[PDB]
C-alpha cells in the first residue's frame, strides 16, 4: 500500500525524536493512567466511556516510566488542560480563539481536542483554532503523519484515501482548525513577522500561546524576545512551563537536573537566569503581560479536587514522595496575560508563596563531611553495646542482608554480617530495625518489597548465634512507619502506611503489640514518615513533622509526649503541639543531641525546597526557639548531598549516613555522608 509505506517511513523518523522525550513519557501515562481515570481527568474519551488514543500516532510502542515520572507527566497534561480550560470557561462562546504551540514538537494536543469523537473536549470542537511552529525539519515529518494517518487527516479536514497521495513534503500545512508553520524560535523578527502573516494582531481573536519546555532549552535574551513579540497581540495569554532552580544549581535536585541536560546536550538556559517562581512574575511583567498566575507542580497537585487524587493514588503503586515534592518544586506552570477583562478565578488561582524566615546560627555544633559510603536507602539502624547495625534497604534493588559498621572520626567501616539460620526475613525497605534485650538482639518491624507489597512479618536478630526469628506478626501490613526504644527496653511504633492502629506499643518480654493511640484528634490519620525519638533524661519524646496518607498533607506539628509505664491503656499522652513551617518536613530524621536539644534532620516539604540554612536545624522544646545548623557552600556545592533515605547513628556526635535519590531519570545521586560534632 502506497499510504502505508509512506506512514511507516516518516513513521520510524518521528522515533529517532521520541523516545526519552515529554512525547514518550505522555504515551506511557495514555497507556496506564487514562483508561483508569474518570471522565473529569482522562482527557480522551468516546460517547461509550471508550478512551481514545492520539499520542500513539506518534509514539505507538507501550512506553513504560517509573511512578514518579508518570504522576509528573499526567500533573503536565493536566497543566496544560486546566489553563486552557479556564480560558475556554470565560471567554465568550462567540469569540475565536487559538492556540499557538510555540516548539510543538509531535505533541498532538490540537488532535486530542478537535476530535468530536472526543465527548471531554466538546467546548473545544467549535470555536478553537490551532496553530503549531517548530522548526521546518520537523514540521515535515509531523505533516507526512497528519496526511498519511487518516484518524488524524479525518479530525482537520483533510481526505482520508488509501488510494491518495501527497509527496510535496512541505512544513507547512493550512486548514481551517489547523495550521502547522515553520520557523526558528531563536530568529525573533522571523518570529515575528510570522505572528502576523497568520493574523495574530486581529483584537476580536483571543490569542493563547503555549511554551511547553521549549523556550527554556534558549538562551533568556532569545526566550524573553518570544515572549515580549507575543505581548504586543492584543488580548493574549501566555503559557509557560518549565523548570526552576529556586535555590541555585547546587541544591541537590537541581544539581543533577542541569547536568543531566548538559549530557543530552540540551542545557538548561533559561532558567540560570530566571530561578524562582517570582523570577517569572518580573519577567513576564517586564516583558508585555502585567497579569501573572504562577505556581510550581505541587500546588497545581494540592489543587485537584479530593475525588481525583482518590483516583490517582490507586492508578499504580507509588511510594517515591520525597522524589515527587523535590521534582514539583523544579517545574513552573505559569499563566500570563495582556488584557485585564481575563481574570483568574479561585478556581485556578495560585496562592503567593509565604516568606521564608532567617534562623540564628547554631552556636555549639556544626557539619562536616565524614564519608559513609554504605550506598543504599531506606534501611534503618540501631547501636548495639559499641557497635553498629544496618540492616535492609535498597541500593538501587532491596536487600536482606546486615551490615556492621565501625564507625571513625574520618571515616565508617563496613562489614557483612553473615546469616546463620536457614529462615531469612525477605528483602525490604521502609521498615524499622530496633535494639531490644539490653543490647543482645535487633527487632525487625514491618517493612515493605513493592509499595503494594507492604509487609507484616516482623523478625528478631540475636548477634551472639547471629540467627533469624520470625516472631509474631503484625495484623496489618506496615512500612514507613517510625520507630524508638523505650526506657523499659520495649519499642514504640508510629503510624505509616497502614490499616493498623495509629500508634503499637511492643512488649518485648510479653511477646505482644498494643494499640496506644493517644487520645487526641491529632492522631485520627496515620502519620508516615515522621521523625521520633524519645530522651530516657527528661522523661519525655517528640515526633516531628510527616505526612498523611493522601499523599498530598503533611503536618507541621512537634508533638511532645510522655510515656506512664505503669498504666496500660493510656502509657502515651500529649504534652503540648507545636507549629512552625520549617517543622513541615516528609521523610525526616529527628534526634536528641542533648535533653534540650533536639537535631532535625532532612526530608522534603510540600511548601519548597530546603536550603543550606534549613535543611538541618534543631528545637529546644521548653524555650521554643529554632537554631539552624548551616552546610558550608563547600559540601553543598562540591560533594553529593540528598537527604532522603538516610538515618542517624549515635556513639556527642550524630552522623548522617546513608541515603538517595534518582532524580526524576535526570540521574541517580547518593548521600556520601555528614556529621555533627560539637564545636571548639
Amino acid at each position: 500500500n502506497v499510504k502505508q509505506e509512506r506512514r511507516k517511513k516518516y513513521a520510524d523518523l518521528a522515533i529517532q525524536g521520541t523516545n526519552n522525550s515529554s512525547i514518550a513519557s505522555k504515551r506511557s501515562v495514555e497507556l496506564l493512567y487514562l483508561p483508569k481515570l474518570s471522565s473529569a481527568n482522562n482527557f480522551q474519551m468516546d460517547k461509550n466511556n471508550k478512551l481514545l488514543e492520539y499520542f500513539k500516532f506518534f509514539v505507538p510502542k507501550k512506553i513504560k516510566r517509573s511512578p514518579c515520572i508518570n504522576r509528573g507527566y499526567w500533573l503536565r497534561l493536566f497543566a496544560i488542560r486546566s489553563r486552557l480550560n479556564s480560558i475556554i470557561e470565560q471567554t465568550p462562546q462567540d469569540k475565536k480563539i487559538v492556540v499557538v504551540n510555540l516548539g510543538c514538537g509531535y505533541d498532538p494536543l490540537p488532535f486530542q481536542l478537535l476530535d468530536t469523537n472526543n465527548i471531554q473536549s466538546q467546548q473545544y470542537h467549535d470555536r478553537v483554532s490551532f496553530i503549531d511552529i517548530d522548526y521546518s525539519d520537523l514540521l515535515k515529518i509531523k505533516i507526512e503523519l497528519i496526511k498519511t494517518i487518516p484518524e488524524l487527516s479525518k479530525i482537520i479536514g483533510l481526505s482520508e484515501d488509501k488510494d491518495y497521495v501527497d509527496d510535496s513534503n512541505v512544513d507547512f500545512l493550512t486548514t481551517p482548525k489547523y495550521l502547522a508553520r515553520p520557523c526558528d524560535l531563536n530568529d525573533s523578527k522571523m518570529f515575528s513577522t510570522l505572528l502576523n502573516e497568520c493574523q495574530l494582531y486581529d483584537p476580536n481573536v483571543v490569542k493563547v500561546f503555549v511554551a511547553e519546555v521549549s523556550l527554556a532549552y534558549m538562551k533568556p535574551e532569545r526566550s524573553d524576545s518570544i515572549i515580549e513579540a507575543t505581548s504586543k497581540m492584543e488580548n493574549s495569554h501566555f503559557i509557560i512551563l518549565e523548570q526552576l532552580i529556586p535555590k541555585g544549581p547546587f541544591e541537590p535536585f537541581s544539581k543533577q537536573m542541569l547536568a543531566h541536560f548538559k549530557r543530552n546536550d540540551s542545557p538548561l538556559q533559561s532558567v540560570l537566569k530566571y530561578n524562582t517562581i517570582e523570577s517569572q512574575v518580573q519577567r513576564f511583567n517586564k516583558l508585555g503581560f502585567a497579569y501573572v498566575n504562577v505556581g510550581d507542580m505541587f500546588q497545581l497537585w494540592e489543587s485537584a479536587d479530593e475525588a481525583t487524587k482518590k483516583e490517582l493514588l490507586k492508578v499504580e503503586p507509588f511510594d517515591e514522595l520525597e522524589e515527587f515534592h523535590l521534582f514539583c518544586h523544579h517545574y513552573v506552570l505559569c499563566h500570563a496575560t495582556n488584557y485585564k477583562e481575563f481574570a483568574f478565578t479561585q478556581g485556578f488561582l495560585f496562592d503567593r508563596s509565604i516568606s521564608e524566615i532567617n534562623l540564628t546560627v547554631d552556636e555549639d555544633y556544626q557539619l562536616l563531611e565524614c564519608e559513609c559510603p554504605i550506598n543504599r536507602k531506606f534501611g534503618d539502624v540501631d547501636v548495639a553495646g559499641n557497635d553498629v547495625f544496618y540492616m535492609g534497604g535498597s541500593n538501587p534493588y532491596r536487600v536482606n542482608e546486615i551490615l556492621q559498621l565501625s564507625i571513625h572520626y574520618d571515616k565508617i567501616d563496613m562489614k557483612n554480617i553473615e546469616v546463620s539460620s536457614s529462615e531469612v526475613p525477605v528483602a525490604r525497605m521502609c521498615h524499622t530495625f530496633t535494639t531490644i534485650s539490653r543490647n543482645n538482639q535487633l527487632l525487625l518491624i514491618g517493612g515493605r518489597k513493592a509499595p503494594h507489597q507492604g509487609l507484616s512479618d516482623n523478625w528478631i536478630f540475636d548477634m551472639k548465634t547471629r540467627e533469624w526469628s520470625m516472631i509474631k506478626s503484625l495484623s496489618h501490613t506496615r512500612f514507613r512507619h517510625s520507630a524508638c526504644s523505650l526506657p523499659d527496653g520495649n519499642v514504640l511504633i508510629l503510624g505509616g502506611v497502614t490499616e493498623g492502629p495509629a500508634m503499637l506499643l511492643y512488649n518485648v518480654t510479653e511477646e505482644i503489640f498494643k494499640d496506644v493511640t493517644p487520645k487526641d484528634e491529632f492522631f485520627q490519620n496515620s502519620l508516615v514518615s515522621a521523625g521520633l525519638e524519645f530522651d530516657p533524661v527528661s522523661k519525655q519524646g517528640i515526633i516531628l513533622g510527616g505526612g498523611f496518607m493522601d499523599q498530598t498533607t503533611v503536618s507541621d506539628k512537634a508533638i511532645i509526649f510522655k510515656y506512664d509505664a505503669e498504666n496500660a491503656t493510656e502509657p502515651i499522652t500529649v504534652i503540648k503541639k507545636l507549629q512552625h513551617p520549617l517543622f513541615q518536613r516528609y521523610g525526616s530524621q529527628i534526634k536528641y543531641i542533648t535533653p534540650r536539644k533536639l537535631l532535625i534532620v532532612g526530608g522534603t516539604s510540600p511548601s519548597g525546597l530546603f536550603d543550606r540554612t534549613n535543611s538541618i536545624i534543631s528545637l529546644d522544646p521548653l524555650s521554643e526557639t529554632l537554631t539552624s545548623i548551616p552546610i558550608s557552600r563547600r559540601i553543598w556545592e562540591d560533594h553529593s548531598l540528598m537527604l532522603a533515605g538516610f538515618s542517624l547513628v549515635s556513639t556527642g556526635t550524630i552522623h548522617i549516613i546513608g541515603g538517595g535519590a534518582t532524580c526524576y531519570g535526570f540521574g541517580s545521586v547518593t548521600n556520601v555522608g555528614l556529621k555533627l560534632i560539637a564545636i571548639a
